[PDB]
């Protein structure tokens, strides 16, 4: 594969990669030709990584996401769409991951995970984590298990990063 500038990320796989990371800062960084948001079915990006990403556009991502609801509807769970990037990266991939704390199945990560192969490099978070309410364990099992594009994760929480690193397979 061609060289890209991620640093100090650990190698999982031959294609995912793992490091314990501040999505947005990572972003302004590395400005990745995709950032992934963990979005919802509304794209309200209120809290999480997606109210993260849309307060470091100064709720550019917000307004445009707006325009695209109003304009298409919502997203389904499991499915995507690609919207600007921002001060962030080229483009941003919104990724509708099951939302545990909404009682959605969670074999709709898989598919969820699936929006990724149709993009080369990613910088992303772990799907249906943090708020969305999904074991961060299960869910970087299925990012290995479906993935086959290169995958850049940036896990918020140290804790956590040392426990999905310390128990891969």
């Amino acid at each position: 594969s061609m060289v890209n500038s991620f640093s100090g990320y650990l190698k999982l796989t031959d294609n995912v990669y793992i490091k314990n990371a501040d999505i947005v800062e990572e972003a302004k960084k590395v400005k990745p030709t995709v950032v992934v948001n963990a979005a919802n079915v509304y794209l309200k990006h209120g809290g999480g990584v997606a109210g993260a990403l849309n307060k470091a556009t100064n709720n550019a991502m917000q307004v445009e996401s707006d325009d695209y609801i109003a304009t298409n509807g919502p997203l389904k769970v499991g499915g995507s769409c690609v919207l600007s990037g921002h001060n962030l990266a080229k483009h941003c991939l919104h990724v509708v991951g099951p939302n545990v704390n909404k009682g959605e199945d969670i074999q709709l990560l898989k598919s969820a995970y699936e929006n990724f192969n149709q993009h080369e490099v990613l910088l992303a978070p772990l799907l249906s984590a943090g708020i969305f309410g999904a074991d961060p364990i299960h869910s970087l099992r299925v990012c290995v298990d479906t993935v086959r594009t290169n995958v850049y994760l940036a896990v918020f929480d140290k804790n956590l990063y040392d426990k999905l690193v310390s128990s891969f397979l």
